[PDB]
């Protein structure tokens, strides 16, 4: 919606066909690439960093060995199904130099990423028995810690799939399987990040991961940051219709004219009629969070009293654009008596305004000019019938 309105060709007809609402809202909540290239031989690892490369190495064998005693993986004379024979354990030293390239950094390439792509360090410390299990299970999981899991697993199938990526590129295409989208992953990769925290963590019980970083909810404005969407769309409404204002004026660019007053009409007007209960109840009693939803869609409707302005201008052909946004408006029509009180501002600016028209001119009528007051007459007339209806029911 956000793209057609922004961009795209003038004429609403080429895409009016095209163009539906195909959207309602939800009761609360339902929740050209050039990547930089950094050097990689050039750079020299230093002394320090190096111990816990060399030492991972030895970490491969001798823990390893232990679970396959569990498994029962002995020695073989060649490696079968059968048996389950795996006899290639012994050191790297025995393989070539070359061999060794692809286990240089099979994790410690994503490490470096999260020093070296990412440009953070942490400051653990500079340079130089059988503790009970606390009790973590009791509180409820919150979602902050999926923001940590899904940020880091992002980084990690970020760094993994552009690597799997130039592996493609690399074979000069073919077939191509191995291709998912990031969030609907299979069931055994939204499994296995949070499965494998309890394996490793008995090993990895040192020092522990120690990272912060997320915040989220689930409420108004856009959706109080990542969730229900349903007031985030209002602002670009006021937005939208800013900009409709100097148009207005000046004329008293063609762009602005079809994409707001000829494209976003049976929009809101759907949106109207569709939720009604949404608009006129309230959260407590429902026929859902309308404290706030009520009052900037009320400034709306009083500076569409404003639009329709006594004079007639272009009045214009375009009678949805006029009369029934109004009439489906006062049906999506709690107290200001509260709020901002522009509510009140309103309801006599216009209100005592468009009547003073009309007692100036009860005596003359069309007897006085004849066209103010047929203009009038279709802007309020029919309107205020559904307001007052809207109000006594």
């Amino acid at each position: 919606g956000v793209t057609s309105e922004e961009e795209l060709h003038l004429t609403r007809k080429l895409f009016w066909g095209i163009f539906d609402s195909l959207a309602h809202k939800k009761y609360d909540q339902e929740l050209n690439f050039d990547p930089r290239p950094v050097e990689t031989l050039n750079v020299i690892i230093p002394e320090k960093l190096d111990s816990f490369i060399n030492k991972f190495a030895e970490y491969t064998h001798e823990k390893w060995a232990f679970d396959k005693i569990q498994n029962n993986w002995s020695y073989g004379e060649n490696v079968d199904e059968e048996l389950k024979t795996h006899p290639m354990l012994r050191p790297y030293k025995t393989f070539s130099e070359k061999d060794k390239e692809i286990y240089r950094w099979p994790i410690k390439e994503s490490l470096k990423a999260m020093i070296a792509w990412e440009w953070t360090i942490e400051k653990a410390r500079e340079g130089e028995y059988n503790p009970q299990p606390p009790d973590l299970s009791g509180v409820t999981l919150s979602r902050e810690l999926q923001a940590m899991a899904e940020q880091l697993a992002e980084n990690y199938h970020n760094t993994w799939g552009r690597k799997k990526k130039q592996e493609l590129e690399a074979k000069g295409g073919g077939t191509h399987p191995l291709l998912v989208p990031y969030d609907t992953l299979t069931a055994k990769e939204k499994a296995r990040d949070r499965e494998k925290a309890q394996e490793l963590l008995k090993f990895l019980q040192m020092n522990g991961y120690a990272v912060t970083r997320g915040l989220k909810d689930m409420e108004l404005d856009t959706s109080s940051i990542e969730k229900r969407f349903a007031f985030g769309f209002l602002q670009q409404l006021l937005r939208w219709m800013d900009i409709s204002q100097e148009f207005i004026a000046h004329l008293e660019h063609e762009q602005e004219i079809k994409f707001f007053a000829k494209i976003l009409l049976p929009l809101i007007n759907q949106y109207f009629t569709n939720h009604c209960l949404y608009f006129l109840s309230t959260p407590a009693k429902v026929l859902h969070a309308s404290n706030k939803e009520k009052e900037m869609i009320t400034s709306l409707f009083c500076k569409l009293a404003a639009l329709v302005r006594h004079r007639v201008s272009l009045f214009g052909t375009d009678a949805p654009a006029v009369v029934n946004c109004l009439h489906i408006l006062a049906r999506s029509l709690r107290t200001v008596m509260s709020g901002p009180e522009i509510v009140k501002a309103g309801l006599r600016s216009f209100f005592e305004s468009a009547s003073e028209d009309i007692e100036k001119m009860v005596e003359n009528l069309r007897l006085g000019v004849g066209q103010n007051l047929t203009y009038t007459t279709v802007a309020l007339l029919p309107v205020l019938t559904t307001l007052f209806q809207h109000i006594a029911q």
